[PDB]
């Protein structure tokens, strides 16, 4: 039967044990899931050298996503958006297959507390029932500061992958996109 | 009928027309192919803050792709490997669907000129019949020093495929694994 995800109970891959301590409060409210069986989850770190609300103002961007992540060919949100719950993008993703859609809708936008989360909703593609969130956390040490930024999902496991198959790619991914988000906005900081 | 790829003819991305016209005749003779219709052919460049011989100590490891490659689970050549042309590897790759192995051929390696080139002879993947040359450059300005890093494939479309799809696929994988190489070499470099 169903569990639940033990995230904010681990040190997460690239951030120390003294920033864990500092966010397991966070990890448990917004990086907990009820996982089934064909399901898998992650939690996923990455320290940038950027003020919080530098790193915030991309991750904010639900209808530019390509602003920070890999893969993307485009990303459209039609006229009339607002940045609002519910609201929608098309994603059309790179993947050597056919173009193919991922229509995404934004679950969470909480811009004093800095969490955001979406759903694939729909997509023919290797993620299918994804669900992640995102939230953005500030440090300090002898004034200076830096920011880490925490990203989880769960996702089905497709019939015939296993659990560490579809792990091992979603990790990468989502690795990787916070990798460039590191770069973009530290250079956004170092330029002011 | 067939065509030869023009690559050795335009400034190709993340290259400089200085650079291009002091590797024009280098592109020309390890960069162009021979592509019917149902295939495609790219050139990838990358600038990298180190000496040649820094990069292409990494560049030449056939056995360690993952060293400076992405979505790489792992590499394996089998005892008794020599780094020879026609030795193979197999690599098995992070694709999201079911585990599926690479075998790759060692085609090209030349240590005085640095090129290499390998061909992908086996896999269940979005790559068949793939084909790419990697040659390392150094520039001078001033004292200052600089590798370039050239990067060509050959593959084939995929029936129901566009060549925009394949071609922007294979492009951001092949631009993200030279910005790992750059890092990779960069950090080699910058630690003596
Ligand atoms: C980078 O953004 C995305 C990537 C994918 C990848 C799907 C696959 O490779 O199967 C799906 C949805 C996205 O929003
Ligand atoms: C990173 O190295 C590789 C990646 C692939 C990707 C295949 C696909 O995604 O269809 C294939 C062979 C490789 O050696």
């Amino acid at each position: 039967l169903s569990t639940i995800t033990t995230h904010h109970l681990t040190v997460p891959p690239g951030l120390t044990p003294e920033e864990f301590q500092e966010l397991s409060s966070s990890i448990a409210e917004f990086h907990s899931y009820r996982i089934n069986p064909g399901q898998c989850s992650s939690l996923l770190a990455q320290r940038i050298h950027a003020p919080v609300e530098t790193v915030w103002t991309v991750v904010r961007r639900f209808d530019k996503p390509q602003t920070y992540k890999h893969f993307i060919k485009s990303c459209s949100v039609g006229e009339d958006f607002r940045m609002t719950v519910g609201s929608t993008r098309d994603v059309t993703v790179i993947s050597g297959l056919p173009a193919a859609t991922s229509t995404e809708r934004l679950d969470i936008l909480d811009d004093d507390r800095h969490v955001t989360g979406f759903s694939i909703i729909g997509g023919e593609h290797r993620l299918r029932n994804y669900r992640s969130v995102t939230t953005v956390h500030g440090f300090e040490r002898d004034g200076e500061i830096w920011t880490v930024v925490l990203e989880s999902y769960v996702v089905d496991v497709p019939e015939g992958n296993t659990e560490e198959d579809t792990r091992l790619f979603a990790d990468t991914v989502v690795k990787l996109n916070l990798q460039k988000l590191a770069s973009v906005t530290e250079t956004l900081a170092r330029e002011a």
